[PDB]
């Protein structure tokens, strides 16, 4: 398990995607400003401030920015500062023995789900859906509050992950929660870099900005690879900027038509991760949620 | 390898929609669509899902499937193509008629979307599909090119081939592409060349399709298990450098570049490159981290025009410094 952040702790920040530290300069200025004044240090990645189009740099520099940080034994937390769609591409070189040697929380959504995910099969150590530098930091005070009660101060477990969430299906699961972007994890399927989700997993997914055509692809992905008869129920995240192609259908019931009334407990509108403000929570440890009381529980510790 | 009965004149072609309603959105170029078929003396089987609209598809994941199934086990019919494609080919696969299929197997044609069902039908029943012409874009009234489709349609359908087989490089292709204050399309016309990205030859079966919709199967039991020494086919259309690279990483991570022998990379209709003057073929180079695979790029069997009729899963012998691609075996009986 990484080590609890502490105040004064040093985040390592990186542009594993798009070079929003470039194209939007006083949101990220903000964003900075708002975690030095709680009393954090801010390691800027050596790509910050670089532009390369709809990246921040090539996927070797890339690569090393993100190796930098996790080789620093005086950073306690890795953050992106925005996805983007091209995080996958730093997998083959990500130092996972310089990680594991010396854990730290590694942190961010959307397209960092790739390296979530990634750094999380590749070591076990528990990583973390939450907020990115500029998106979530640049309101930001509940995000805030979120992101300390999970990774600074102690919790009793059970954890009880707080937030107008749906009861779809009722009925109760227990498992190892594992998921994030379902865009971002279809360009991971498959590899070394991609959890084996096993029998009882509870399936957490989520998208943004995406329309009903493109939803229906990642959900019928889902069921033809069978994940549907290993999972013990579903967690399903608010969908902002949803277009539904004129159907009036959310993406739940999009989800439900898929299914084919096979009977897994389903809650849906959940506030990860493109939500202001979001959760911040661990990924690949025990959970408990309850579809028709709409709550969500984390069963173990997720740091030290 | 059990083989499909080669296209014959005057045989059935049924039409089906696993995805976008293009014969209730577009009636006037599905009905020149169809048109230019029937005058060449086939007959058209018209989908159970022919004029119905359901937004962004056709009709429901078991409505669409029960429309496939019908034409799979018609045993009028020899011939199955799409009207387009989309997005949703891919919810149909727990529900496709494999066994009818494989008892009766017949020529499953089209292209984009449709890769999930021939690389689904290819999977589960080891009959090579076609990656090739879906009726309205490919037939449709201002599309270019149409008659060098149709005759590369027949080519590799309707006439008994030689062993080798030559995939000829069309002489002339074409993209299209609409301005804001026009209602329909621009066409660009010019000479053709395939490039040879990466010098060298490689020999092994073909696999692949569309790249982006490969990414809605992988992992499944509808996708191929890729095995060392087939050689890759890919094409995407329409997309931006960002997805692109995502989706070779994928690959990559994957590690499909540790199998196969050779990569043919179709030709990307209007490509958004971000504004780095890169070609799809440089980000692919870029991923590959100068592992040196046989590259031949610009392909014609994609979303530009003309469009080349390529079988899948038989043995192929690509030729990246010379530009050829022969197939190597039977395909048809």
């Amino acid at each position: 398990l990484p080590k609890s952040l502490k105040y004064g702790d040093t985040i390592g920040i990186y542009s594993p995607s798009s070079p929003v530290t470039y194209t939007s300069p006083k949101r990220f200025e903000r964003a900075k400003s708002y975690l030095l004044q709680k009393g954090f240090h801010i390691l800027e990645g050596s790509l910050t401030g670089r532009y390369d189009y709809y990246r921040s740099g090539s996927i070797q520099e890339r690569a090393k920015e993100l190796n930098a940080l996790i080789r620093n034994p005086n950073v306690s937390c890795i953050m992106s500062t925005i996805g983007g769609m091209n995080s996958n591409s730093l997998l083959p070189y990500i130092d996972y023995d310089a990680f594991q040697n010396n854990p730290k929380i590694m942190i961010g959504y959307s397209d960092a789900t790739a390296l979530l995910l990634g750094i999380y099969a590749k070591t076990g150590i528990p990583t973390f859906y939450g907020p990115a530098l500029v998106p979530s930091f640049g309101f930001v005070d509940d995000t805030y509050k979120y992101f300390l009660e999970t990774l600074l101060h102690d919790q009793a477990l059970p954890y009880n992950i707080k937030q107008n969430w749906i009861s779809v299906t009722n009925g109760q699961a227990t498992g190892r929660v594992i998921g994030g972007n379902l865009n971002t994890i279809q360009g991971i399927w498959g590899s070394p870099y991609m959890p084996c989700i096993q029998e009882g997993d509870i399936l957490f997914i989520e998208d943004s900005s995406k329309d009903a055509a493109t939803i229906e692809r990642s959900f019928s992905f889902l069921k033809i690879n069978g994940v549907f008869d290993k999972v013990s129920g579903i967690i399903l995240g608010k969908h902002e900027q949803f277009d539904d192609c004129g159907t009036n259908r959310k993406p739940y019931e999009i989800l439900l038509e898929v299914l084919q009334n096979q009977r897994i407990p389903l809650l849906a509108d959940f506030d990860c991760c493109h939500t202001h403000p979001m959760i911040t929570m661990p990924i690949g440890v025990q959970v408990k949620m309850d579809a028709t009381n709409k709550t969500i529980h984390i069963l173990e510790k997720w740091k030290i």
